C-alpha cells in the first residue's frame, strides 16, 4: 500500500473489512450514498484527500490510490483533529469522519476490525 | 447449530465471521468487554438469551448452547423491537444488541457477513 502514518498492517486489516478480502469491488451503496473499492471510499472523502487518481470511482478500485487517499485523509484530520495517531485512531477516522475518533459510535467499527485473522490489537 | 428462527446458513456466516471461521476461541476484550467464544457473546447477552449451559464462557465455547442463546435472543429481542426476521435483522441484533436491527452502526457488521463465501444473499 501507499506510504504515510497508517501503518501497512493498518491499512491491510481496514482493507480486508471494507472489501471483504481487500479487492476491487467498486461502489456498495450504504447510508444513502456509495462507497467504492478496496476501502469503500465515498465521494466527499475522495475529494478531501486530493483528488488522487484519475476520478472518484478508478481510484477506489487501485489498490495504490484508494491507500494513498487513505494516507492523505489523514495526513489532513488525524493530525488536525487530535486523533492518537494509531491503528484506532485511523480506523475510527476511516468510519466516522474528520473527528471519526472523537465519536463514541465508531468503537463498534474499531471492535469489527479487530476480528479480522491477524488484526487483534493492530497498531 | 441449535434450531429456531435464525437460518443454518445465518449462523454458520455469523459464527465465521466472529471467532474466525467458527471456532471455540474463548474470550478477547475487544473495546473494552469481553466476548467470548464462536459467536464472541458478551456476557448481558448470555444473561439476557436465558442463560443457557452452565455459565457464560462454558456456553459460549460449545456450538449448540453459544447458538441457541442466539436464538433465544432473537426470539427474546428481534421480534419485540420489530426487526425483520431474517439473516440480516439477526446480524444486526447480534452485532447491536435488542434494537441493532434498527441502528445504522451494525450495517457494516451485515455487510462484512455477506462477503464471506458462501454467505451471498444470505437469509
Ligand atoms: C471512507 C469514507 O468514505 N468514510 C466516510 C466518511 O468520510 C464520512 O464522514 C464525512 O466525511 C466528509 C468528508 O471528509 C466530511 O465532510 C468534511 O467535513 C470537514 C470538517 O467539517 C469539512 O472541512 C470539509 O469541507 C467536508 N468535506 C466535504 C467534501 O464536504 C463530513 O463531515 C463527514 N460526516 C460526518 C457526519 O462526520 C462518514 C459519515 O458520512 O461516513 C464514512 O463512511
Ligand atoms: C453477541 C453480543 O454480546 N452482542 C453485544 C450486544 O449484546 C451489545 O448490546 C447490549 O446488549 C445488552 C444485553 O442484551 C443490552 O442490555 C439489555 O437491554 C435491554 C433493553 O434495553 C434490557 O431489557 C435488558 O435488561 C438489558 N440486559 C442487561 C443484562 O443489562 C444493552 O442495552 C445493549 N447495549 C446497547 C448499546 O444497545 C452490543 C453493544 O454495542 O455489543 C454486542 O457485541
Ligand atoms: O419479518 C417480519 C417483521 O417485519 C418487520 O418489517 C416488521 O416491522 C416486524 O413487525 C415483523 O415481525
Ligand atoms: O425470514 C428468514 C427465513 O427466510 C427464508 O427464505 C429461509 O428459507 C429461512 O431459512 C429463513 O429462516
Ligand atoms: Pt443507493
Ligand atoms: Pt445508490
Ligand atoms: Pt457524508
Ligand atoms: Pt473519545
Ligand atoms: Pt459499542
Ligand atoms: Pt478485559
Ligand atoms: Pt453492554
Ligand atoms: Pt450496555
Amino acid at each position: 500500500f501507499a506510504p504515510g502514518m497508517v501503518s501497512q498492517k493498518c491499512l491491510l486489516c481496514m482493507c480486508k473489512l471494507e472489501s471483504g478480502g481487500c479487492k476491487p469491488i467498486g461502489c456498495r451503496m450504504d447510508v444513502g450514498s456509495l462507497s467504492c473499492g478496496y476501502f469503500q471510499i465515498k465521494q466527499p472523502y475522495w475529494i478531501d484527500c486530493g483528488k488522487p487518481g484519475k476520478d472518484w470511482k478508478s481510484c477506489s478500485n487501485d489498490i495504490n490510490c484508494s491507500s494513498k487517499c487513505v494516507q492523505q485523509y489523514m495526513k489532513r484530520y488525524a493530525t488536525h483533529y487530535r486523533c492518537p495517531l494509531n491503528c484506532e485512531g485511523f480506523a475510527r477516522e476511516h468510519n466516522g469522519g474528520p473527528n471519526g475518533c472523537h465519536s463514541s459510535r465508531t468503537l463498534k467499527y474499531w471492535e469489527l476490525l479487530q476480528k479480522i485473522p491477524g488484526c487483534k490489537g493492530v497498531k
